[PDB]
């Protein structure tokens, strides 16, 4: 149903990995994987709906839906304890799919004694997807030599965004958030969701009724990831959902893509990563190192600004308007739960490097010329990341 497939969609960066199939030959990959499907990182917003459905409870100003959501709420609060920020199953699973379609498209590259790298960063949920990753190919073949590490060493590459500080500055204080406050006013209309749970909805304050409103919707999109089987979804129409979607899209955009309001400062922090994707695929093709593929575990704050360096088309425009952005920029076809970022490297029959960009398993563009698309020379290629570098170096030149 294209209905519920959008009321998916519109979960935005906490949109489970969508549905992938299976299906010449690489001689090397080139990975980046966000975790897999996890719980909630903070308890806020739970807490925010208990406390002001209790708060209605004792003022005896639940509606019949209302008592059926808080003691909904009252379940998840239990669930959820303890599990904040974990990998849930669902979000092993997915991995296992990921790493399945990977050698079942690619069986010679992992054959025999094939050698593959992995590092993570120091978050459990990252680490422990790595681990569900790794674990599905050495079940396909037991003989693949495997380098797995993880921690703060990569933090460099993997954890970019906390390490330069007028990117942390901006991320805590900048000048996107009033844009985002004031889209947030336009968009929301709490008091049709409000009448479904509460008694006199028009006596909240807009302020208090919007963080109510925000709040559930969080809890909401969250619970597709959690591995419980318990639904929130249906408590909005597909259009509440999409405005829903529409700020936080906005959020996700200003605050870690190529917004205008962030002077490209978001993505230029992730150019490390980029360096280090070359290097790894120079040295495999010169002979230097013979992995098979490195594969790197991480975050979506790794995965959008790497995405938008690279300039895959749609992921780095500069929109100018706020209210356009959700036309031009999609987060959930950029980075879902276990987002990922393969390059795929291929010699032809006259010795010549190819090279194919797939984002969450298809077939992404550049904006330079090719003659057999999806795949790219990669002469050209490094040539086109290499200057994406030098613009990232020259962007973070200019805030100190």
């Amino acid at each position: 149903s294209h209905m519920q497939t959008k009321i998916q969609k519109y979960a935005g960066t906490a949109m489970p990995y969508p549905n992938r199939t299976d299906s010449m030959t690489p001689f090397y990959i080139n990975h980046l994987g966000r975790h897999g499907a996890r719980f909630p990182t903070s308890r806020k917003a739970l807490d925010k709906v208990e406390k002001v459905l209790v708060s209605a409870q004792q003022e005896n100003g639940l509606t019949s839906e209302g008592m059926a959501l808080l003691s909904m709420i009252r379940r998840l609060s239990r669930l959820f304890d303890g599990q904040w920020g974990k990998l849930s199953k669902l979000g092993e699973t997915e991995q296992e799919g990921i790493a399945g379609r990977m050698i079942r498209n690619y069986p010679q590259l992992f054959s025999n004694s094939a050698k593959i790298e992995a590092i993570a960063t120091y978050v459990p949920r990252s680490i422990n997807s790595m681990d569900a990753f790794l674990s599905c190919m050495i079940r396909h073949n037991p003989a693949l030599q495997v380098q797995r590490s993880e921690g703060k060493q990569y933090n460099h590459i993997l954890r970019f965004f906390d390490l330069n500080k007028s990117y942390v500055n901006y991320k805590e204080k900048g000048d996107w958030l009033p844009i985002y406050k004031a889209f947030v006013h336009k968009k929301i209309s709490p008091v049709p969701i409000m009448k479904k749970f509460l008694l006199n909805p028009e006596q909240y304050l807009d302020k208090e009724a919007e963080e109510f409103v925000m709040a559930l919707f969080s809890v909401a999109a969250i619970l597709p990831d959690t591995s419980i089987p318990l639904n929130l979804e249906d408590l909005f129409t597909l259009d509440e959902w999409h405005r829903y979607w529409q700020t936080q899209n906005l959020w996700q955009y200003m605050s870690k893509s190529s917004a205008p309001v962030g002077k490209m400062l978001p993505v230029a922090i992730a150019w490390p990563l980029l360096s280090e994707f070359i290097r790894s695929a120079q040295e495999v093709i010169s002979g230097k190192s013979d992995y098979q593929a490195n594969f790197r575990f991480a975050h979506a704050e790794t995965v959008i600004p790497f995405v938008s360096l690279m300039g895959i088309e749609k992921t780095d425009v500069q929109v100018c308007r706020p209210d356009s952005v959700s036309v031009y920029w999609k987060d959930y076809e950029i980075s879902p739960m276990a987002a990922n970022v393969q390059w795929l490297f291929y010699r032809d029959r006259d010795q010549r490097i190819w090279v194919k960009i797939l984002l969450n398993e298809e077939a992404a563009a550049l904006p330079i010329s090719t003659a057999c698309f999806p795949y790219y020379s990669w002469e050209k290629t490094r040539i086109f990341f290499n200057q994406r570098i030098e613009m990232a170096k020259k962007t973070l030149s200019v805030f100190n």
